[PDB]
DNA sequence: CAATATCCCGAGTACATGCACAGGATGTATATATCTGACACGTGCCTGGAGACTAGGGAGTAATCCCCTTGGCGGTTAAAACGCGGGGGACAGCGCGTACGTGCGTTTAAGCGGTGCTAGAGCTGTCTACGACCAATTGAGCGGCCTCGGCA
């Protein structure tokens, strides 16, 4: 019937005190400054 | 002496208190723990002692009238007591906050290595501030010149 019951563990704060769902949007941008990116690339920030 | 008042004693009066009860949360109890700091050891400083001397101050006195102190002052209200007004006092209910419980997830403490901020260094090296002295100013009191009011 249902599409699934058995979902993946993606990322939630099972496991420890963490942001509860997921980090938010800044520190997911904090994480995405790290890259090798370079001067012609298109990006969000 | 009369009068308003405080004091005192017994009847009658709700509930307050001290108690018994169930039960729960925490104080105990044991074992373990490192580490606070106790204790022991010297380090080196100032707290103290101890002298010589001036000059600042302190103590003393003398003279005295300022200020306090007192009496007697004249003037007006806080108190006394009453009349007199409204206002502090005793019940019915709403629902809003406070509490309290749930699951909310933010941040701190800790232990990590690196490093630059600060706080003890100088004779730093001077020179603000510290006396030392001079000079200006105002004010006050004392002489001295000059119109006029009461007296011969």
């Amino acid at each position: 019937k249902d599409p699934n019951f058995v979902h993946s563990g993606h990322g939630g704060a099972v496991a420890g005190k963490k942001n509860r769902t997921w980090k938010n949007l800044k520190q997911i941008l904090a994480s995405e400054r790290a890259l090798p990116w370079q001067l012609n690339d298109p990006n969000y920030f």
